[PDB]
């Protein structure tokens, strides 16, 4: 019960409200022994409402759709994911 955030499939998603360019968000999660969410793990889950528009592990914001836009100059929030237990 020590997950202060979204808990799903034995993993804890912690919200980081600071806007960051993708690389910085990625490194920040790596520093906390975590990774960014994977679009495939969250689509079709109640988590999608929280993670959409936040950095996905593939360098793109997570979206409800399965899109195909220059986003390298953008900043967004992100969730760092870590397995529980």
């Amino acid at each position: 019960e020590s997950c202060n955030g979204l808990y799903y499939q034995g993993s804890c998603y912690i919200l980081h409200s600071d806007y960051q360019m993708f690389s910085d968000a990625a490194a920040n999660c790596t520093a906390e022994s975590s990774t960014l969410p994977n679009k495939s793990d969250v689509m079709i889950t109640w988590l999608i409402d929280y993670v959409e528009d936040t950095w996905g592990s593939d360098g793109n914001p997570i979206t409800k759709t399965t899109s195909d836009s220059d986003v390298s100059q953008e900043v967004r929030k992100y969730f760092c994911v870590k397995t529980m237990n």
